């Protein structure tokens, strides 16, 4: 039994560290006997749930009263929208300070801005912020200065 | 008020590559900077002895003198924009990273085990220049915190980064 819970708005925000459909970011539950915990976090946008398929493996996810079914995947980058297509289209520019909007579990959102580093593995040339956070964290947008979200946290981006 | 009165060091561990991690007394080995006062002690840095000579960062002792026990350790050399200080001899540490291999942090943070942590170094484009840098965050008393390749060399202090041209 998997669900999800609104956590916050989605904004680029001055003075960062350097079933509803509401827009918004929201944690990604599972519960059992013993009680609920966070196994990711999505954005709704337009619509359409996003987030990243290991987080839910395609399951569907109750908001509220009612029951959101996945639209489609994509197991390769890791990604998995619901009740429609896939409406994050932004990118980052390859060199502006970016904000992750993270959400740990059993913690308060929060912006944090910081500059991506591009890291050279064998698969590919990959951007990814050099933030930590624990695991079911996966899944927080990552901003643009105009507030758009540029990436999913959790694998980074190939260039 | 009151001031910080003795700078010294403390060995914590030899300074070795780990097949198993996760993915004055002048003795070899990495060292906690410690600052004792009135209030207590406190973990100012890391640094890294080798060849009778202590390596650290400039902001980390400031060219003070450290206790190496009971004897004492003068500053030799120091450059504050590199941010890098010397005691007793010059600069031994001319290893530098590859440019493309995992390295370890072994990392020292105040009140805690050393432990060594290997990790793929990442290129931040910043304004000044291309800088590449360990995605781990550590406290700031861990600066200092020797980085190693495969052969057990300290190619970098843990807290800066290292410019590319
Ligand atoms: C990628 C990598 N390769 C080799 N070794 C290491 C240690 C790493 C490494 C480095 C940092 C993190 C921490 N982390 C980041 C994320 N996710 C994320 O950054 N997503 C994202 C998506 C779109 C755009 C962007 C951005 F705009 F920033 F480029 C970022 O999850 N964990 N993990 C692994
Ligand atoms: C550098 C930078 N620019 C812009 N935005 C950000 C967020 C960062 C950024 C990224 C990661 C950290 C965490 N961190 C690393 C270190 N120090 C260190 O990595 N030193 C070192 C020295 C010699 C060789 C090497 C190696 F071989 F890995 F290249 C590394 O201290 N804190 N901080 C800041």
């Amino acid at each position: 039994d998997m669900y999800i819970e609104r956590a916050g708005d989605i904004t680029w925000e001055k003075d960062a560290e350097v079933g509803e459909t509401t827009d918004g970011v929201y944690r990604v539950m599972t519960r059992g006997l013993l009680g609920s915990t966070q196994v990711g976090v999505g954005v709704m946008q337009e619509g359409v749930f996003h987030t990243m398929w290991h987080v839910t493996k395609g399951s569907a996810l109750r908001s509220g009263e009612g029951r959101l079914d996945p639209y489609w995947g994509d197991v390769k980058q890791d990604l998995v929208s619901y009740c429609g297509p896939w409406k994050l289209d932004a990118a980052w520019d390859g060199h502006s300070e970016v904000q992750l909007l993270a959400v740990p579990p059993g913690e308060r959102a929060r912006n944090i801005q910081t500059l991506p580093g591009i890291f050279k593995t064998k698969d590919g040339d990959i951007g990814a912020v050099a933030l930590d956070y624990p695991a079911g964290t996966s899944g927080s947008p990552i901003l643009d200065k105009c507030g758009r979200v540029i990436g999913l946290y959790g694998n980074g981006v190939v260039i």
